[PDB]
């Protein structure tokens, strides 16, 4: 039974969390959120700035104080208030689903089947996770006792993007919780509301006051405060590359922060000539248009064997054709409007760049009508390494399809890129497959699918698309500083 | 029978080391390295810049390619390399030991003995780890198959000091070799003979070319190219919080690399009354007034419980007056001289502030003789947390004493700092030792002694001290990215 859409809920929570409290901004200021699609203003929230970010972080400080309630807890305890949370969540999750389609114009069938979903199963996950974080006893000399702690960092800030809003949040939230630390969280200026429809949720869950705070405003101003912060210990950050280089250097600065950076990345997407095609077409589609082309993992290079080539090419542009475009609460839709003016700019600017270097156009190229921010999905062919269209992230619909002949030259292609988040590959290839998965310089590497996300495995970037982990076991190195016990008899 | 010191051995390797090949400096300038104790030139040392570094990063960028000799290397071959070089190692152990005396004007029974050893050890241990490299397998669906590989992160280039010249080097050389990295360092411009030696032994033991490239220079030079270097992909570093900040923000400028930073730190020493106050008057004084106390686990706070305070300082400057200081090749010497003239000059500076702000002085106070760069042992007493000497790391041979009362009182004033390098606590009591070694934010917690490094155990810094770790298997965490393989069926 699928619900129905909430249709006009209003929303209660739009101040500053902290101590299970909510606040107004230090200076009174207060900034509007608006609506993707309405293209009208939601409501007002907060703005906070390094006033509230001080309080934030000394609540945070408290309740990680030796002795606090927060501290005494049990490991299981504590993963018993995650699994609270979740069921929280999961009561309330069409009101998050609401209030994420209106933040991001996102698809409501979308938010209650992806993001929500995601949250849940990664507070799960970590709540497993809380009473079986281990260190070692280690073997030195006939004498001596030598083991490690792994203890939590102290207070960690977050900071998140706007295209996934909450999912990001809980992928910090979840493992700094169960590793027992402290957070003052930043949602994106464009998408408050489901961070402190949480911070209430956290509220009601009985997470002991100053374990969680949360205080929204603009990046240079709160987001600023925390990364450069002389009392936070550890920083994780989701967004731009440019802003991550910014936050990481901040924190070198300031306290030498630990810092966790999922950045973004020129995802390629390899397609063999011994591929199931149709899947393979479809996986394509599917990362290159899926949210409106606009997450982390977006597939911007779609390399294709010669032999399969132009095949491939025509059944693209014959997906291409069926793929809904309208209402985001509509049941039939699977693509909303875009975030802001200035990415839908850039997305046809680069387009005309494209169809101007020697790239075969065959889908859309424009703006359906001045209604929202749509774009038709756009098909490019015959692209080349050094043209912009294959060398620049476009966070946007469009597939630019490159034609290769050996393993080894895909290999060297794919891997000429700065960045490394995630690839692709398609082949019924045992030798191929392994190989490819091997050689690929990218954190995660899909076989035969696209988007498969597991709070299970380790998710991240190499290169310059990100630092750490989050998902996974792996998650927890971020969180925890180990410790060395040494003791002579 | 103990080896006497090798008199008057010449120097033979100076140049810069490449595709393990001796090179002079482009540029063609050197710089000199010179004796602390002898006070006379030691000899001349290759002077490399940027240019020289751009030479080896694409030398181990090519010994790292895909397909190379190095790569195509077994697991258990790279542990056997590593093996064949810590047997070179051993082979040359007293010129080596030599090289490293003669450089810094340590002790030459104490390089034999502790920086060779700790070398040597280091190297067998990562030799062991090198086929034992796993990732994981994990659980997911019935239809996928997930599991994770670590890989080599890449180029890594190592920035080590002058206080344990040829073993801090080692601690990054073992871990970042046997998970099949390669590597550009820079010693410090006071000691790099034991590192260049190293490199011909590198060579001897049959790694391939370009695996280790050395390139001795001056910090801002060579050092400044190697951190913001774009085809650099880990950066590990040992010196100064201040240089290590700098570090960090220009890795976090050019491409992200990761960094590891093994610090500074004011590291404490709790005196409980029920301690054995001989064992513990005796460690405190080696870990305050060992290698000239130049090394980065040196005890400058001394906190005594006031039931045992008085007998303490006692017994404290009566073993400080006997302490033999002189000739480093001297068989019973055990503090040579300082490290340069800047280092004595700021000792003697600092002495002086702390006799001038309110401290009573019991040993030392000025400097023995003007053979070398020697200071006679010197021993605090009624010190404070608010003055010079309690708050700024002290760096040579000057032993702080404070007093406390009870045990959260010892703990919040050992905390209050922005270090957390090491803390020992010497006591009887079970409950005493636990309870501290859980409350102090410390990387090393060392309980009944000081200075017991292991191999197998982790070392590294809480807070401003340190980012990742050395030595154990954390180390290897470092250098390794972690990439996960996601399978449909
Ligand atoms: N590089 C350019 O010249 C350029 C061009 C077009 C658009 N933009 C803008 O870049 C942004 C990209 O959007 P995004 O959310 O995906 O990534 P982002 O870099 O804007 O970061 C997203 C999150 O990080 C926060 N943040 C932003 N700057 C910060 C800073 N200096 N310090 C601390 N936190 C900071 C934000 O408040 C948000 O929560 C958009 O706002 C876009 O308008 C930049
Ligand atoms: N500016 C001052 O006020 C001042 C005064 C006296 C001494 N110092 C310096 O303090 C240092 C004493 O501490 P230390 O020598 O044990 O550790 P350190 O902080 O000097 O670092 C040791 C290693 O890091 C290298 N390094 C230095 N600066 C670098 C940079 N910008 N980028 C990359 N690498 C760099 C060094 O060449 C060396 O190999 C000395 O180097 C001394 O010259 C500074
Ligand atoms: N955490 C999290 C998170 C967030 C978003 C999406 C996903 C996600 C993504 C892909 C995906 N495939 C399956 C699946 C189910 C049955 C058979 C085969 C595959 C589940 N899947 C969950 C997880
Ligand atoms: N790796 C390394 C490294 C580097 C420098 C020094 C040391 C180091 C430091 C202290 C130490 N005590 C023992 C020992 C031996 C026998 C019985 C009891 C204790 C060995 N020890 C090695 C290790
Ligand atoms: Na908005
Ligand atoms: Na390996
Ligand atoms: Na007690
Ligand atoms: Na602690």
């Amino acid at each position: 039974a699928l619900p129905r859409p909430i249709r006009n809920l209003e929303v209660k929570f739009t101040k500053i969390f902290i101590n299970n409290e909510w606040h107004e901004s230090k200076s009174g200021k207060k900034f509007a959120t608006c609506n993707p699609s309405t293209r009208e203003q939601i409501c007002e929230v907060e703005e906070g700035d390094k006033p509230d970010v001080d309080k934030a972080v000394e609540a945070a400080q408290v309740a990680f104080q030796r002795g606090s309630p927060w501290r005494r807890l049990d490991a299981l305890s504590r993963g018993r208030l995650l699994h609270q949370l979740a069921d929280l969540v999961e009561r309330d999750r069409a009101t998050l689903a609401a209030l994420e389609t209106m933040d991001t114009g996102k698809p409501f069938l979308h938010a209650f089947f992806i993001d929500l979903e995601g949250c849940i199963r990664t507070l799960r996950y970590f709540a497993g996770w809380a009473d079986k974080i281990q260190g070692k006893t280690i073997p030195t000399d006939d004498n001596v006792v030598c083991f490690t702690r792994h203890e939590p960092i102290g207070v960690c800030g977050a900071i998140t993007p706007w295209n996934f809003p909450l999912l990001m949040l809980v992928w910090k939230l979840a493992p700094a919780l169960c590793c027992g630390n402290t957070m003052v969280l930043k949602p994106a200026e464009q998408t408050p509301l489901t961070a402190l429809y949480l911070g209430s949720l956290i509220k009601e869950a009985g997470f002991p006051p100053g374990v969680v705070n949360i205080v929204p405003g603009f990046g240079p101003t709160v987001g600023a405060a925390i990364s450069s912060h002389p009392q936070i210990n550890k920083i994780a950050f989701t967004g731009s590359t440019e802003v991550g280089k910014l936050v990481k250097e901040a924190a070198s600065r300031s306290n030498l922060k630990r810092v966790t950076l999922e950045l973004g990345g020129k995802n390629p997407c390899i397609v063999c000539a011994d591929a199931d095609l149709d899947l393979a077409v479809e996986c394509a589609h599917q990362g290159v248009f899926f949210n409106q082309g606009q997450c982390c993992t977006a597939a911007s290079r779609v390399f294709v064997e010669e032999q399969v080539y132009s095949e491939f090419v025509r059944r693209s542009v014959e997906y291409a054709k069926k793929r809904p475009v309208g209402d985001p609460f509509d049941v039939k839709t699977e693509q909303g409007p875009q975030i802001d003016q200035k990415q839908f700019d850039k997305i046809l600017e680069l387009i005309e760049s494209g169809k101007k270097e020697g790239a075969k156009l065959e889908c859309g190229g424009s703006a359906m009508e001045d209604k929202g921010l749509f774009i038709k999905p756009t098909v490019f062919s015959e692209v080349t390494d050094n043209m912009r269209i294959a060398k620049e992230e476009i966070f946007g619909p469009v597939q630019p399809i490159l034609k290769f002949k050996s393993i080894e030259e895909v290999i060297k292609r794919a891997n000429s890129t700065d960045y490394g988040l995630t690839a692709a590959v398609f082949t019924k290839n045992l030798d191929k497959a392994l190989k490819l998965a091997s050689a690929l310089e990218s954190g995660t590497v899909w076989i035969n699918c696209y988007n498969a996300l597991y709070a299970q495995a380790p998710f991240g970037g190499f290169k310059m698309s990100g630092n750490g982990r989050e998902l996974g076991e792996y998650a927890l190195a971020e969180y925890t500083e180990v410790k060395t016990v040494t003791i002579k008899l």
